[PDB]
């Protein structure tokens, strides 16, 4: 029977194994995972530290026992040491006793995920510097936070943004450091990040943007972080400066993006047709640019993992690409986005323009309403929508998914300006705020012809 | 100068006039309207009677003074008595002094809307039987509600359902009478309306479904309503049994649906190329069936009004059709839908199947979560989505707009099962509930092929 080896099992491996067992019940599925746990939702780390999680056992949706019950050979606490594609073998180490074995496979599923970026900064190995990815990192931060009054987050991505907000609302002195000029520049344009950065300042968070960390120096009174512009002392530092594909097992053996992300076809097959990749270990087709990108999100992991099971024997279901749709909740604001920002679109030489619209999402005669700040990025010549974002105290998260479907179908600002959307004052004005947003883009395009 | 006559001005006429004046500033636009007010939002009637509207003056978004300021010859309190499309002339009556005039036009915009259906039932002319459409009807119900403990709603569509809910939550004894079997069967299937009808019973509303009103008889202690199965005494009866296109001015002169709705091309031109129709006076292109239908919603009126302005001279912007996307709030429940129900699809002999899913909309480890009941109607052959509905105490209204864009682009259950949507525990599971909905539809299709 067909032998399948799965390297790594958090989200992409979990969905791949379940899919393979469901559609090929005769296949021999062996899975190796360094940790003793699977299906951990890292998105809940900041939610717990922020107080919002009572039972940490709810942060798991699967288990090694469940995959075993489904018919999988589950080998937890195993570290894959080598992958031999020409001999189609794999060498694995049992971390409980160093026992090494060499096994054959017919298909290999590379779901080894990613690992945080740790730069060559002097003193970064300090015990007051912590990572924040897996369940082990979470349990450490859970116990270490009660004593760390001063928290410093290094890296102003969405993960770093969530940690700073979660620690600020729980009685900590928070400093947010990043070398980039703005917070979360991949998701939102300057109009959005200006409001968010003001929210951090209003809540006492010290913003140290545009500064590069140079050294970590430990003393009795805490950890001293020196940047090219200032110096800070903290009780704990957390690294949130991005992720790197954990694919060195296949380096030089399958085609890769410069950062190590495995390049796949539309059926999740690598350059080696017997090695599949899914999740943080792989690149994704970015629909707005029709090129590969590294977008390490759980949405890609669960989707690509399913496709691995669909296409294990032969191509069956094509990958639909992604728009990198994301959403965040910070200081009672819902901040969502999808596709390209204006900055990213121009940074990549695309013909793009932007409209910014602020409106109450539902009529004022209602008992309450709330302003929603909206952005729409579009090609001024083809009118094709390239991206969009919404920010409001009202939960506007589902509108980003509406925009994602628009971009998936390559709809224009003219499609969105008039497409049928419901009206009821409990929810919106006669035209939905997404219609109003696209009508503003039309007016900006019209203001150009005349 | 091009002379334009607009017959009727609530929503479709308001948007048409503003659009015509903006894109043809040198048009002579003359508008006649029986009422002395424009742009009244009839959806606010039930919202006020439910205590959700402090100032009823805010239920307007434009005014005759505004249209005149924009350049239009605004003739309020005028009743158009005749239209001659051959000679391109109109005959109007000034309702303030009975004065009649006769004017010519180059183009005529027929935005005469609709009027409630009044059946030939004995006693229905009683002063205790009230209509519920325009601002004059609203003021009467606002003043009568104080003296009407017992309210009887006739017609269990969305309008009557909202009135019954509004009165019942404000201390009124409510009876909901209708001859059809379910409430709002044009929007929702039985799984949804069973829960809705149960909410009415839990809140003390007397559901008189499957009953046919036979007479209204005034008595000493109010109004006696006799049906074929029961007898009711009430203080106020409100007719909510549907709407008829108010188009008798053009009967036999332009092509019409059997109910009188004016049939237009994709540019809102009637069979007479110089007469446009928009709003409740017209039939709409229904995308799920690709046929003309009568769907009197404010969403269609504001859209088709805009298209009249853009297509006044020559065809410029095509009509995108509609999905009849709608949404309501009944007893803290957000209930939204778009496209075909399974009942309506089978009633028209369409190859259609349905899947029903109930799930918590976001993970259980969050501080709170809420169940959402979901429906997806699809063609089991082509996999094309025909319609969908969602119901939850959490505001899921935006998801119906996502399904509308899906139907607009003729996406399949396979497209929706895997299309990129954001994940963050504040909003959804790793797969958005819309993804999960379409994945269950794939499962139903899969269990039939094997
Ligand atoms: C704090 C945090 C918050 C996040 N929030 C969100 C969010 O809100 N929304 C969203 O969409 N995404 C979010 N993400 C990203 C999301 O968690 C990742 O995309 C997801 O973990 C990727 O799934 P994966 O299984 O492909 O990768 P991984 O989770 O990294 O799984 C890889 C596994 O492979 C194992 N492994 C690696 N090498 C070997 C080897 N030689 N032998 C054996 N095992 C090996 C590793 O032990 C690891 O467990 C967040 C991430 C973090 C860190
Ligand atoms: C209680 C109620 C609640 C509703 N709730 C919603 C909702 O929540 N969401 C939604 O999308 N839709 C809703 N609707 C429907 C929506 O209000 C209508 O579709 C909308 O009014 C249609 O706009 P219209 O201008 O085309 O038609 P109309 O509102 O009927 O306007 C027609 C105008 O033309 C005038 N007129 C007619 N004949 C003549 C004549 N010979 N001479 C001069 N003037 C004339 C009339 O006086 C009238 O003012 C609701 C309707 C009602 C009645």
């Amino acid at each position: 029977s067909m032998k399948v080896t799965v390297v790594g099992c958090t989200h992409a491996g979990t969905f791949a194994i379940k899919q393979i067992l469901a559609e090929h019940p005769d296949a021999e599925v062996t899975v190796y995972e360094r940790n003793d746990v699977i299906s951990f939702l890292s998105c809940g780390i900041a939610l717990y530290l922020g107080g919002k999680v009572a039972d940490p056992q709810g942060l798991f949706y699967s288990s090694p026992e469940e995959l075993q019950k489904l018919g999988a050979n589950v080998q937890m606490n195993h570290n894959v040491l080598a992958i031999d594609p020409d001999q189609k073998t794999v060498t694995v180490e049992d971390l409980t006793n160093h026992a090494q074995t060499t096994e054959s496979y017919d298909k290999l599923v590379m779901t080894s995920g990613s690992w945080p970026i740790v730069p060559k900064i002097p003193g970064i190995d300090s015990d007051r510097v912590k990572l924040c990815k897996n369940w082990a990192h979470a349990q450490a931060l859970i116990e270490d936070a009660k004593e760390a009054k001063r928290i410093t987050v290094i890296g102003a991505g969405y993960i770093g943004a969530e940690l700073a907000e979660a620690y600020s609302t729980t009685g900590h002195d928070v400093t947010l450091i990043d070398a980039m000029a703005r917070v979360m520049p991949k998701y939102f344009d300057a109009d959005f990040t200006d409001v968010i950065e003001q929210d951090y300042r209003d809540h006492g968070v010290q913003l140290a943007l545009g500064e590069t960390v140079e050294s970590f120096t430990d003393s009795a009174t805490g950890l001293t972080i020196k940047t090219d512009k200032n110096s800070y002392e903290t009780d704990l530092a957390i690294l949130c400066i991005g992720f790197r594909p954990n694919t060195d097992l296949l380096k030089g053996k399958v085609d890769m993006a410069p950062n190590g992300a495995i390049i796949t076809d539309d059926y999740m097959r690598s350059s080696n047709p017997d090695i599949f990749a899914a999740g943080d270990s792989a690149a994704v087709h970015y629909n707005p640019t029709h090129q590969n990108a590294y977008i390490p999100l759980a949405t890609n992991a669960v989707r690509q993992g399913i496709l691995v099971g669909k296409n294990l024997v032969k191509p069956t279901v094509k990958y639909m690409g992604t728009q990198s749709s994301s959403g965040l909740a910070l200081y009672d604001r819902t901040i969502v986005s999808t596709g390209l920002t204006l900055a990213a679109a121009k940074q990549q030489g695309l013909n793009a323009e932007q409209v910014i619209v602020e409106d109450n999402y539902r009529p004022e005669f209602m008992p309450s309403t709330e302003p929603v700040l909206m952005s729409l990025v579009f090609d001024p010549d083809t009118h094709r929508i390239l991206g969009g974002a919404l920010m409001s105290k009202y939960d506007v998260s589902q509108s980003a998914n509406t925009l994602s479907v628009c971009i998936q179908n390559e709809n224009t600002i003219d499609d969105l300006a008039m497409v049928d959307m419901l009206f009821q004052p409990n929810f919106d004005r006669p035209f939905n705020y997404l219609n109003i947003l696209a009508q503003a883009a039309q007016a900006k395009v019209a203001q150009s012809v005349n």
